[PDB]
């Protein structure tokens, strides 16, 4: 039993709720909070620029101090963080970003990283933003993650599409 609440349940371990992420993890402060990173951890804006902004910057100063260290993540990949006042981590997760011509395959790739941990709270990586189809990436999602994943989805009308259509 977890303290995450009105979600729907698509699979044994997938759920989904029209919600704000940056409330959502106020809210439970989950272990993970997921990022919708690039591989410079800038966080200007979609996801990544709320998440930033509601840590009042830290996140972004932490995040300059790892690229400085360690280099740019790779698409696909990931890097654990601080939570800083909304979770205890972050997984920033970096989804091919298709207005920038990445490839969608790595999609797989990049949620595979969820299975490391075993809860987590998320967005749909590549989408918003990022230009892919969030039907694919739900899909994605479902086929790729083993872990309890708890989906946020900020825009309504995208939420009920994604439940409606959802094989
Ligand atoms: C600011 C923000 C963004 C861009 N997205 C992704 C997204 C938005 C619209 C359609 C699809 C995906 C979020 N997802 C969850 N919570 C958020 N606060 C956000
Ligand atoms: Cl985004």
């Amino acid at each position: 039993v977890n303290s995450f609440s009105g979600y729907l349940k698509l699979t044994d371990n997938v759920y989904i709720k029209n919600a704000d992420i940056v409330e959502e993890a106020k809210k439970v402060k989950p272990t993970v909070v997921v990022n919708a990173a690039n591989v410079y951890l800038k966080h200007g804006g979609g996801v990544a620029g709320a998440l930033n902004k509601a840590t009042n910057n830290a996140m972004q100063v932490e995040s300059d101090d790892y690229i400085a260290t360690n280099g740019p993540l790779k698409v696909g990949g990931s890097c654990v963080l601080s939570g800083h006042n909304l979770a205890k981590h972050c997984l920033h997760v970096v989804g091919p970003n298709v207005n920038k011509g990445e490839d969608i395959q790595l999609l797989k790739s990049a949620y595979e990283n969820f299975n490391q941990h075993e809860v987590l709270l998320a967005p749909l990586l590549s989408a918003g933003i990022f230009g892919a189809d969030p039907i694919h990436s739900l899909r994605v999602c479902v086929d790729t993650v083993r872990t309890n994943v708890y989906l946020a989805v900020f825009d309504k009308n995208l939420y009920d599409k994604l439940v409606s259509s959802f094989l």
